[PDB]
């Protein structure tokens, strides 16, 4: 099932590593899976067979895609904000039924603009996004993204901030230096607690740690992957493959671990196209794309695709309660004070919500 969402994230990750040396990396393979759903709803024949293949082959699917945008978005703890939308030029008429489907399954939204007024559309689209991220995701696009061209444009942004299951007490939050992989250090707030998590060490092709902090509700969790003090994260990254991810979750063991987690925020905005292309998604991007599913107009293809994810982490959470020798106990430490790989996952369904890497945890 989401087995597939597994692969998709991993691929997108590896591509972005290659075309992204040394910057922070965040994206919701969930969100992006919905975006492509829309496209698939609009595509037919040659183009549709291409989005079906590159994503999840067997339909089916939307059901699935209806689950996510809802069963992981519609409670008191862990906030998901998703703005999925397609923006199409004024002369082009989107088929009466495509608009029904788009709302029936994805609950997204189609808009009409005049890309020739490239500033006004750019101001309109930033606003719209804010209007659907409770004003948390700003500055998605600029006037130069648009011109009389463009015809239509995919916009896809996500905010997420969850509630820790065992909450860090802010009285243990202290200022730590965070050494970046270029050995420059910035100071951060370092949350800390001793509690029970899923933990575990693994080795390379040296041993790195994997620490899976659950959110309130047990449905979701964030999984960190942190290497040894001298070792650049780029060392471990190549290892990220579907199999290893699922291995980590087959393998980590619940147990009482000392955690040092910085209070931080990660936000990354990619252009959705290179990455899609890299995954074999190319036809929706060319003149003779086949989107006769969304409109009768000859003529229409995809021109802009922008993702932006935003993830916030801090102390907030619930209250939790809490032997080798009976005369002594040994606790592992996880001091997350240098760059890490992490992903956010549905521990039950195994859907990935975010994959990324903190390279510069700074704020301001």
């Amino acid at each position: 099932p989401e087995e597939a969402i597994a692969d998709l994230s991993v691929n997108m990750y590896n591509r972005l590593r290659a075309t992204g040396e040394d910057e922070n990396i965040l994206f919701s393979p969930l969100s992006i899976a919905l975006a492509m759903g829309m496209m698939e709803l609009g595509a037919q024949g040659s183009t549709q067979k291409e989005i079906r293949h590159s994503m999840g082959y067997d339909g089916e699917e939307f059901s699935f895609l209806k689950e996510f945008s809802n069963m992981v978005t519609a409670e008191s703890q862990y906030v998901m904000k998703i703005a999925n939308s397609l923006f199409v030029q004024n002369g082009f008429h989107v088929n009466e039924e495509f608009l029904q489907m788009m709302k029936k399954y994805f609950n997204a939204a189609v808009n009409h603009v005049d890309f020739s007024q490239n500033v006004a559309v750019a101001n309109y689209i930033n606003k719209w996004v804010e209007n659907n991220t409770n004003n948390l995701v700003k500055d998605l696009v600029s006037p130069r993204d648009f011109d009389a061209a463009t015809y239509l444009a995919l916009i896809n942004a996500v905010y997420f901030k969850g509630n820790w299951k065992s909450q860090f007490r802010p009285e243990n939050t202290r200022t730590f230096s965070f050494t970046k992989d270029d050995e420059s250090e910035v100071q951060i707030p370092m949350m800390y607690q001793q509690g029970e998590f899923y933990y575990g060490e693994f080795s390379d092709g040296g041993i790195y740690q994997v620490l899976e902090i659950p959110y309130e509700g047990d449905e979701i969790s964030m999984m960190l992957v942190l290497s040894r003090q001298e070792v650049p994260l780029a060392t471990l990254e190549p290892l990220v493959k579907a199999q290893l991810v699922e291995e980590w979750a087959n393998s980590v063991k619940k147990q009482k671990v000392e955690v040092y987690l910085p209070r931080f925020t990660v936000e990354q905005e990619i252009d959705l196209k290179d990455v899609l292309k890299a995954l074999g998604i190319t036809e929706i991007f060319i003149k003779d794309a086949n989107l006769t599913g969304l409109s009768d107009n000859k003529e229409i293809f995809l021109s802009k695709a922008i993702h932006k994810s935003f993830l916030e982490v801090n102390e907030e959470g619930s209250e939790a309660a809490a032997a080798i020798s009976r005369m002594a106990v040994l606790y592992p430490q996880v001091i997350v004070d240098h760059p890490f790989f992490f992903l956010i996952r549905n521990r039950r369904t195994g859907t990935i919500l975010f994959m990324g890497r903190v390279m510069h945890p700074e704020t301001m």
